[PDB]
């Protein structure tokens, strides 16, 4: 789990949620998992680099 690269469509989606709530809850990042064929591990650690900016 070094650098995945997200599509436009996938980080588009992510914007959105970080401007909602900038915090992820497991159920949160359990869906946003299923919707974007991200694991869950990725989604996470680009909720936390995205709050550390």
């Amino acid at each position: 789990r070094p650098r995945t690269a997200f599509s436009s469509e996938q980080l588009a989606r992510l914007k959105r949620e970080f401007n909602e709530n900038r915090y992820l809850t497991e159920r949160r990042r359990q869906q946003l998992s299923s919707e974007l064929g991200l694991n869950e591990a990725q989604i996470k650690i680009w909720f936390q680099n995205e709050r550390a900016k």
